């Protein structure tokens, strides 16, 4: 064995009290961000609706999963005097957060998926894939980290982390892939943004293996407070910082298809305070 | 005797990934929801009870799920790396049958919303698989649940027949109602409809199979087997079968404005695929006024 | 007889079971209909509108309702070796209810007033009793099973039940007038739905009184479970099955509207499939 | 000297009714919620101010509520005197205070909104109007409560009367308010805005008098009384001026489409009389 | 030394555990009502001007809840005894919750004014992110100063990071400033006025913050410890609501000269204290291929 769980580190009340702050104000961020994804929805025409579906499908999950898992850190740790002592159920607050990740993931990929050009069943099949590719991809390491032999097993530990990163480069294979062939049927402007989107959320995505094996390298209040705080900061920037893209993005090709005459929107479509469609309304119709 | 499954005491594994399945399918139902909340308005007003019979559905399913969770959470003692039942334990399956009895009748009327059946044949349809599908549950819940804390094999086998009765019921009821639209509607309807169709009364075979596993005996493992799949199968089903009935709304409210019937004031689309124009009704004036 | 209070009787587990399988299947059922309700909300003319804000009305209050009679049913028995003991809590199960319909049925007359032809202060005048002779009829029954002498006393618990049905009469009086003259005046189609409608509400209350009575012919937890589990499936049937009536009235009379050209509505109206009325936008308007 | 209502043990048939009329009146608020959101497009842009106050008010009244019933449920303890009151009891007062202090500010808002008040008449009317019943509530606070935990009769009356002069200073602003907006509304209008003034106004009344019975002593049967009178209280004048004041923006908003000074895309109805027809606006070119 | 005088040390009269309740919860249900206010009046902004609603509508979502938390802290944070309320280990929360709430209610504040500013491309994007993570860092330094480092008792940390946060202040109000600067010119008389009024009432009331952060260090008292706790109360309601207002008349104002230059169009009429700005219009129906 090699695996130093990391709840099994007493934490001090500085540390108890930097989680909290990190994990209360992410969960605020969220419900911020929804808020924020609700009120702009029909900024973006019917065609890229499910981007905008999966964004607060996404955002909603978060917002939901972090109540748990604050839930779980308050009724997880007991203070003693001699700091915060890790009960039975302080492995919950990284179990809790494995539950997050299979949902608010394959949620990430529909929304990329959805800003791209695929069309028919070379879109729904990618779906399909990118979807299962990233549940199985998480799954596979609450196998190793969590649910077998309560994660102490450094076999299992490394092994179903491999496991998973075969599925991770089958989702990045597939998303990288799908997103290649879009930026040549797009715009100047749409292609920049989809590349920049694409990025934000497969360079993020590579945070979370590296903070997966810090527990190899020992075990530590400190250790477990930054494993903690660094993917709470990595899931809000991801989150927001890719969703604030891929709205931009379907706004821009919603303005385009406005513009080219392929569609009309009810309203005028801003970006920076700079014009990119006016309001329409569609022909009334005789039957 | 029947092995009830609440007696079983469940590892620290067992435990984890029984809440895991749990709430991960609450949140599918959560984004499920919102996804069908959002995109309400892609469907006309003609088809408008698969939408909310799909949202109403994915409503309670969230909801009993999270009791369910709750059931789950004051079910179980921790004993040192295993799990040992309480007298709540029962409770986590007490209340799926709560949920079954509303979600699947909701499953019934959201199929037969988006078949061609028309006036009568139609209201009477739903009023028989809505009666059928809510009996099918209740019988189970009685089988299974109360009659003598549902050790007593002879009930158990007894009312899962009579529970057998009311499923065959339906099943003729939404296959005669389906077969019966299929001739009237495009080959692109015709499809989807079959599939949702299929989806639907295929994946309910799964139930009474897991029903009856508590019959060749008790075990941790059995019992994380059981409530896992029937997790699985609620989500796959709920969410599998309702994108379907979706798919097929758009494209009948598609059909219905190029055919000229009716106009639906955005552009609907499919797979990115154009299938409708946006369009306006015709501005009128009035006959008599202020 | 003498009034055996039905919070008194012990509950075997299969009647505890059946009891919270029934309460929290009639609180989701709420749930899916409060949703349908409000979706469906816009299918309706401005004119009709106080029959769709009476009917989500009324489902948001028996969801929230049944919450309160599921949360006193949980901390009103205790688990022991002869099954489920009820505690000092266990009369706020039946209590609940009573707070339920206090609220719940007065916005039932006043969907089904809505619905009817009634104009001016004839309306309004209609309204004014229907909702405080329904008010006082509930209040009344509370007294005599509940408030006073802990709902034993069986000369009030009568006394008060009686009372009660003088409010009761004077309330089917007022809407069976109102639904009566509306008849009239409403066309074949129209005219079907709203007695059709009249009848389920009417008709169902009946259940209640009934029911109101069974504590003196004894006790037991058999009876305590039959007047629970009748209460549920009573309140559930009426609430939904009246609810979906008016609907389909409030529709059919906003078609007729569009079709009578006295009116337009943004979208097509359809009923079991059946289009009544087409999509229609008002002529623009220059302003002075 | 004061004896404080929360002292005395209350009997079961009082502590059904209290808690009859205080889940009673929650719904009821639900149920006013509801109809108030759905009806809120009923209304021209004009008068939304008076819709989005009516429904911030029942949105507090609301919650409110239930923070005074979880307060009711943890104020008393069953015994064999009947229910006697812990240390929380006071807290079913206290809470009601928090909810006057947010929703009656909202009901002034409210009826400001309906009246034809221009310019910086209307912010300053509104602005005095807030912060007077504001104060007013507060004060009402310091005395019944928070000074010596209500016992002390001499800041009990004393803050009660400096209480009453925000009180009259709200009345005024009002009545002013109103006197000057009847006379350019319609003979219709100019009714409703006078029946919905009289149900606020004139129930404001209620409250000063109760707050006094504390001083003819204390008794279950008198505890009971305070906390169902304010409760039937809080529900009329909410819903039955709420009520009105609708009545009124619709018909100056169906005025309004009318004389053709705006549009309403839909057609406007009170008691089943149509008062204006659906309208669009032009179309514009650019 | 040890000169700061935690404010969660202190025990709390009936009296003064009665007068925090009371200004959290009527904050709690001012918030609702604002929040509710803010949706329904939410299309009387153009799609231009959006972005100020969704910040404030996010704002006072975020600050309700936060304010539940408070409130919750607060109950769960003193015990009551023979000598009135006494601090537990939890009273710390009841100011640890204020700053989990400034952290994400402030920079949503910050975005709401620059949204309503005539900032354009890059200028806009990079003000906006100078004044989140400006703001951001403010609050984050405080709270590492009063709570986090050796639990708000070092005056050390406590004045050093208090002076770091200032840095950040005045970053922000620099960013927000020269934003509101350079708008005002292009702006008309109307907007001018209403833009420098928002702008005063956020910027001005920031103040008092600062202020009562070091009351702590006139020493410790149930009195203070009230007066912190109400004041901050207070100034949460006045800033959040009063500046939220603000910047709505002012999008709406910029909205209505758009639609009168003839630049856009809105499909209802807009009013300001029941004088007309805009009349409603509809888009030109357009026919495709
Ligand atoms: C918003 C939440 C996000 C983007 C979470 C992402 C998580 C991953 C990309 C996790 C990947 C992992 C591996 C590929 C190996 C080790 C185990 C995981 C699950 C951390
Ligand atoms: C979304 C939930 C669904 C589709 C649940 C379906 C459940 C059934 C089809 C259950 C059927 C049963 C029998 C026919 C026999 C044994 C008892 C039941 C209730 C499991
Ligand atoms: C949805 C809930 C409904 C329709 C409840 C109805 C309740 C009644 C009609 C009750 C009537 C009663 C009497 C006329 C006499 C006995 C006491 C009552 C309250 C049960
Ligand atoms: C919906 C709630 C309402 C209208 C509450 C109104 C409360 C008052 C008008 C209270 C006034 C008081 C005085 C003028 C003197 C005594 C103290 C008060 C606060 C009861
Ligand atoms: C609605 C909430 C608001 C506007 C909160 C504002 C808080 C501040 C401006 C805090 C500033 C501080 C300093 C500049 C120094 C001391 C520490 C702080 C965080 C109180
Ligand atoms: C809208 C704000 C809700 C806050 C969450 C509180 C959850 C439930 C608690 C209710 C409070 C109990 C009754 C009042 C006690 C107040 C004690 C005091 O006087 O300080
Ligand atoms: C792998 C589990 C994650 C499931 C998320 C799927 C998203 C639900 C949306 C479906 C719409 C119906
Ligand atoms: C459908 C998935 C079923 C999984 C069952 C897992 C059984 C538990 C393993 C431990 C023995
Ligand atoms: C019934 C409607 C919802 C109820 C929610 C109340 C939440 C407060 C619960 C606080 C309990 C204190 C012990
Ligand atoms: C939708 C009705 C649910 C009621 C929940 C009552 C409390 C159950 C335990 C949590
Ligand atoms: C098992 C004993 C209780 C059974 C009574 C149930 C009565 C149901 C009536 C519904 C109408
Ligand atoms: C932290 C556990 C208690 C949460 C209570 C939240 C209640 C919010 C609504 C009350 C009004
Ligand atoms: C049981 C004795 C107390 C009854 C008081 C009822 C007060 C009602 C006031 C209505 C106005």
């Amino acid at each position: 064995t090699n695996v130093s769980v990391p709840w099994g580190a007493t934490l001090s009340n500085a540390e108890h009290q930097l989680i909290f702050y990190f994990l209360v104000v992410a969960a605020l961020a969220f419900v911020a961000g929804f808020i924020r994804t609700y009120i702009t929805r029909n900024e973006v025409g019917s065609r890229y609706r499910t981007a905008v579906s999966a964004r607060l499908g996404m955002l909603g999950v978060a917002l939901l999963a972090y109540i748990l898992i604050i839930v779980a850190f308050l009724l997880g740790y007991d203070s003693t005097a001699g700091g915060w002592v890790p009960n039975d159920g302080a492995i919950n607050i990284f179990s809790t957060r494995y539950i997050e990740w299979t949902v608010s993931v394959p949620l990430l990929t529909i929304e990329l998926l959805a800003v791209c050009a695929t069309l028919g069943v070379q879109a729904r099949r990618n779906t399909a894939i990118a979807v299962t590719a990233t549940g199985a991809m998480i799954f596979c390491g609450f196998l190793g980290a969590i649910v077998i032999d309560n994660g102490t097993n450094t076999g299992a530990f490394i092994l179903w982390a491999v496991i998973s990163c075969v599925f991770w480069v089958i989702a990045n294979v597939v998303l990288i892939r799908a997103v290649r062939q879009s930026l040549p049927t797009l715009t100047p402007e749409s292609h920049t943004m989809l590349k920049s989107a694409a990025i934000v959320l497969l360079a993020g995505w590579v945070v979370y293996p590296i903070v997966y094996f810090l527990p190899l390298f020992g075990a530590s209040g400190g250790l477990t407070t930054t494993i903690l705080i660094t993917l709470t900061v990595a899931d809000v920037i991801v989150k927001l910082g890719f969703s604030t893209q891929t709205h931009r993005v379907a706004k821009l090709r919603t303005a385009e298809d406005v513009r080219a005459g392929d569609d009309v929107h009810p309203e005028s479509i801003w970006i920076s305070s700079v014009k990119q469609s006016d309001a329409g309304l569609p022909r009334e119709v005789y039957l």
